[PDB]
């Protein structure tokens, strides 16, 4: 039903095609997942007229189930296959959708092939996979349901003497004990560090006294749950407590804005002004959250620039935090999906700071 | 130096610049290295005049050393400021070299700022990257050694009944305690798996009379090993134990033709008939090499189709293997560097059929 509505939106929006390599999107639309297929060419081929197939190589013709496919041989050109491809699906020529991850030198080979105006894929697939269906939803509430689990675990271990990048790598573990596997690398930052709020983890030795934040998340089935905490061992700096605070009203702030029909931006604003009216304004260098499904980052983002109005079935992250240099930083993130015209949490993850 | 040839080489060959994104290659040409760049946009600028600046997000200013750039801040359009850079250097239109691996919707982005005409960057980088210099040998070197460890670790483990998917768990975390990360994801394909050279590591527990095929490289400052050994556990069916002696001598002989100024097909040419003469030919599904250094794959490629003439310091693989379905397979592989005019193998681990 999925490819079927992409179809409908193609020809509406005036475009004639769209060439999917494999990715999310691929996946959203099919259901096919290729695993590692590198540098050999890999296009699901889509016409605006309804017609559609896939050209993968031959290693693959077992995972492709019987989806309407061509397959080609080491020694064959991919290329010209696709040219023969697009063809007869009548887009060798034309306004064709591209996937936004695709290798350049896919693209520049598939330039080759015909007179063509690009653009993104995901400047229209988005309309779609903003609005969570059902079960998209029940995945991403057993992604945060995993998140929490692996915080509760997180909170009985021994950190002291551990190091950011060990912590990072018990987390990552877990994960891949718990689930399909981890959303993305997972981020431990300890202490000054916790101050840059894209820290990588590192050789930095957890002690006792600092503050710690946690980043992390699962996949299930597909769908990703990003979570972030932020906790203390024995006891913080007091500036960095007062801090917690304020980060956690202006969290919670921020959800019980979210209601269907208000803009992206004013989510946003709702946290800012909890933090610029503590003092700590120019300490929130980044946006309030981000959506969230199949990626980490997708539509619709909640920040300054958020133009996006919510709808049902959206969903997204709050997460706003505050970075002061040499000290430290705090971040608390959920996941939320517009339910009913209301804000509803996926991760129920303890909010009060805890200090281990 | 390296930026500086690259310079020289790209107006040599007829391009106006480059543009390059995160990757082996940025890294290759000014050590840069940034960490999950995701969507934003990162390039480096260079013209064949010897002008270069690189565009990066405010978030890596620090990662960035002293190096000639500009810094974006999310809530700009990179590709405004991209614009002026190129206006700068000269190179608004012309041929261009871009970053293979970029991704899609930035070469299309980029399109809107000028008439270009676009060669993957490969083409012309491999030119450089094909010549590895001491110290890069040196690197190699030291991955290699660490993958030798790791084998005469994993003859200690207890195997039987052991999955797949665990024993390849157990090896990725010896590689990431001994270096810097994985090359790849490790390879274990037991008994009949061992046919498929795809083969991905499932639930299939190790039982005796098993066949195990171990794939798995590591990583030191960038530059990769890959390391191939095939063991037994308990006694293996005697077709077994002769297809490995054939194996064996393959990969010794393609080994012993190693010189400089042999064309690499004459090298795989070399393994590939004393597995024919020996009747397994039709067993043996792909090229006996690729090169390695910063990337997995790369040139040259020893293959029946590689038409590159072997010179010191290349670095590839010489990896034979025989796979008969219903049965198991078997390969051989050790690293080798073009030193003074002749092989020498990178990798030492034994040779011989080890029986656990």
């Amino acid at each position: 039903m999925r490819l079927e509505k992409f179809i409908h939106l193609l020809g509406e929006r005036g475009f004639d095609g769209a060439l999917i390599s494999p990715g999310t999107n691929l996946y959203y639309l099919t259901g096919l997942r290729l695993h590692e297929v590198g540098e050999r060419l890999a296009i699901l081929a889509v016409s605006a007229e309804g017609d559609y197939r896939f050209l993968a190589p031959s290693l693959y013709e077992n995972v492709v189930n019987n989806f309407p496919a061509t397959f080609w041989h080491d020694g064959e050109n991919p290329y010209a296959k696709l040219r023969e491809i697009l063809e007869e699906l009548g887009i060798s020529k034309g306004r064709i959708l591209i996937e936004d991850t695709m290798r350049a030198d896919w693209l520049i080979g598939i330039m080759k092939l015909g007179k063509f105006t690009f653009q993104p894929l995901s400047s229209l697939i988005k309309e779609l996979r903003m609005i969570k269906d059902k079960e998209e939803v029940k995945m991403m509430e057993h992604a945060s349901r995993i998140a929490d689990k692996v915080f509760e675990e997180i909170l009985t271990w021994d950190l002291i003497g551990m190091k950011e990048r060990e912590l990072a790598l018990k987390i990552e573990l877990l994960i891949r004990e718990l689930s399909d596997g981890i959303a993305f690398e997972p981020i431990v930052a300890s202490g000054e560090n916790a101050a840059n709020p894209h820290h990588e983890p590192g050789e930095r030795k957890i002690r006792k006294g600092d503050i710690i934040i946690l980043d992390y998340g699962a996949r299930w089935k597909g769908y990703c749950s990003d979570i972030t905490r932020t906790i203390g061992l024995g006891e913080l700096d007091e500036r960095l407590v007062k801090i917690y605070e304020v980060v956690k009203d202006a969290q919670e702030s921020a959800f019980k804005a979210v209601r269907e029909g208000i803009k992206a931006k004013d989510v946003d604003s709702r946290a800012r002004e909890v933090i610029s009216k503590a003092g700590y304004g120019e300490y929130f260098i980044h946006r309030t959250g981000h959506g969230l499904g199949l990626d980490v980052h997708e539509e619709p983002y909640i920040g300054p620039d958020g133009e996006v109005i919510l709808k049902n079935g959206m969903t997204f992250t709050i997460e706003p935090g505050i970075y002061v240099p040499g000290l430290g930083g705090v971040r608390i993130e959920d996941d939320i999906v517009v339910d009913e015209g209301k804000g509803r949490r996926l991760t129920k993850a303890e909010r009060e700071l805890i200090i281990l």
